[PDB]
């Protein structure tokens, strides 16, 4: 166990137990073999919106080309590890100051996710007296993301005729949490032969694919993960197939990357029943760790169990229960877990919640009532 | 939008972005003034920080209100700027051993007690330091994970009673959230008030407190039928009569009904873009801002102000009479405001103005996801 000897430590010094934890050993291990297993004209990107912890960001990009973000903030963090030309800005707001500082600062591309977005760029790009290259996000056949497939045609051409833009290719990235390593073959397939079929039609070269990110991982069976090494048997193949050697490519994962080397462990503080139900109260709550509220899941968990007591009255002990673990909070939304069947849990033990590496702290409502954050360690040994 | 306008219109004029909070503090005095003014004299209003703990807005509400009430150290630290520890009330269902040290070590006025673990850790503190708490049992009347189940009450307050450091003063009640039912928040106040007489009378101890709790409810599907205060005023003061609660002192602590409407977050119109058959509005910021409708799923009340001029060498987008979905700048596809609403006409640079957002706005949102600049914040005067 990666986290046992943390809280052990932690226990050991009478310190609370409301900490992420982190194995960067694990995740070095799974970037060498993600980056070396890429064909050469393939690259992996971040996408540091999963996870942007100044520590997380330093140990990715020894191995990753770049990042991939998505506002002035991200854009920020990824200049403190990364030079400005690998890294790469999209998302479907761009205010005209980010794109200014985007232009300013000399990131590698932006993709432009609307006309309107190209005709502000353009003209940032005339006052600045500067060119960028740019991919075009498509929305394939809806959200809110992209140029709608039948407008891409337009956009390419207004695009086309735009001497401050250079048009790379495209960008896109369709589809969330996919699992399925053939279907993800086959997304590929149809953005390859979308790009293809436009570059011919409007007689540009096309030079760059952003094919996206959204690899999946399991958090209800945590056996059955993403075939990895499969896909990217599978990808070599498709790129020959396709004639797409000489195309560069990127990915450009959050999820996938980081979700299985992050932990969020907490000690229980009490067990009540309350109505004929269980429930285990955990030191901070949903808004340090909201992954479980967004899904509607019940998040992966083991149970460290801790021998001693610190008071001279008896620990609440239960056994053989279905149990909802609730954080701190005053709202019945705090939910980690509903009527999950625990073996065994006293007050005093601590909650070790697995693959909360991704769109964990990130997406997480720090200092909704106002409770102190969570410690944060980072394993290197 | 005859509150917010000027302040958009000076926003525009000085070429300054729209992505803001704005309060309206005459507003709110006005409303605080006439609301605790019409309790009767044994009835005092707490204002429960969760629903918006900005220092302005307590700085504010701070004047007309009997104290706060907190749910961390953090909300006691906040309250203690404007407030004395004797008038701020704590409560919550996971108070850790430095939360209670440190709310007795101030001297706060109540410790509302969620179960008899966190009775004897209280007790046990109070032993330490040598020093008495007076308390409110909460109870979970017949489930949530909150107070004492109705069951197990008889319990702890006979545990209560024998540990000389605690002071029972009474009972804490809070069930309902966003009622808009006057006449019924009537029928639970009488509830609330025969279960906690039983229970003085079966045990013997003076009936000194209770705490109704808060959950008067907001209206934002339509705006004009709002909480009938004068209404539920006037029968609880009958209620208190022919119950004999005379001698008894009562408190609420609400949170939602003080502040949501004189909160605006309002944001100026990036992108407006069709994405197969669906029309989109981008706005500047996101429901990492404001993820009251996100966490609510519904679609918040909203007009719009209809800017006249140009910046840019190229047309405006412009929609008429659309089913409209807003959404922010996040790339997640969860991040809408308001999902296929009716928008007569909506134009790039116009802005948004979203009614009712003062409470749970800002105070239960993600403000770092994405890393994206924070909305500025107005408070007028
Ligand atoms: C969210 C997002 C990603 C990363 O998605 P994961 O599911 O974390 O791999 C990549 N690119 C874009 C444009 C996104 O919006
Ligand atoms: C949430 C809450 C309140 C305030 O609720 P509103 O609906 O904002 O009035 C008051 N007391 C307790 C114990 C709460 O959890």
């Amino acid at each position: 166990r990666i986290v046992q000897p943390v809280i052990e430590q932690l226990k050991a010094q009478s310190h609370p137990v409301c900490h992420y934890i982190y194995d960067l050993v694990g995740l070095e291990h799974h970037l060498q073999h993600i980056t070396s297993s890429l064909p050469s004209n393939c690259q992996m990107y971040y996408a540091m919106k999963a996870n942007s912890e100044r520590t997380i960001l330093d140990t990715i990009s020894q191995y990753v080309e770049g990042f991939e973000v998505a506002s002035q903030g991200e854009i920020a963090k990824g200049l403190a590890f990364k030079p400005a030309n690998h890294i790469i800005f999209g998302g479907p707001g761009k205010t005209d100051e980010e794109l200014r500082y985007a232009v300013s600062e000399g990131v590698q591309r932006i993709h432009v996710e609307s006309m309107h977005e190209l005709q502000r760029l353009n003209a940032i790009l005339e006052d600045e007296d500067k060119t960028q290259h740019i991919l075009l996000r498509v929305n394939l056949a809806p959200t809110q993301f992209g140029i709608s497939e039948d407008e891409v045609d337009d956009v390419i051409e207004a695009a086309l005729v735009m001497p401050n833009i250079h048009l790379d290719g495209f960008h896109f990235h369709s589809i969330s949490n996919n699992l399925d390593s053939n279907l993800h073959v086959d997304v590929v397939k149809l953005y390859f032969k979308k790009a293809k079929s436009w570059s011919e039609k409007h007689r540009f070269p096309l030079k760059h694919i952003n094919l996206g990110g959204g690899i999946g991982v399991n958090y209800a069976d945590l056996t059955s993960q993403f075939e990895w090494d499969n896909f990217v048997e599978n990808f070599k193949t498709l790129i020959v197939e396709q004639e797409m050697e000489d195309v560069t490519l990127n990915f450009e994962c959050g999820r996938f990357i980081v979700a299985h080397i992050g932990y969020y462990v907490t000690e229980v503080l009490d067990i009540k029943k309350v109505h004929g139900a269980w429930y285990a109260i955990l030191r901070g709550g949903t808004q340090q760790f909201r992954l479980p509220v967004s899904w509607q899941h019940n998040h992966p968990f083991e149970i460290y169990r801790y021998k001693d007591n610190p008071y001279s009255f008896e620990k609440v002990s239960i056994s053989r229960q279905d149990t909802t673990l609730v954080g701190q909070l005053c709202t019945p939304k705090d939910v980690f877990a509903r009527e999950v069947q625990i073996d065994a849990i006293s007050t005093g033990d601590v909650i070790v919640f697995k693959y909360a590496g991704a769109y964990g702290w990130s997406i997480s409502h720090h200092d909704f009532l106002s409770h102190p954050h969570p410690e944060f360690i980072y394993l290197t040994q």
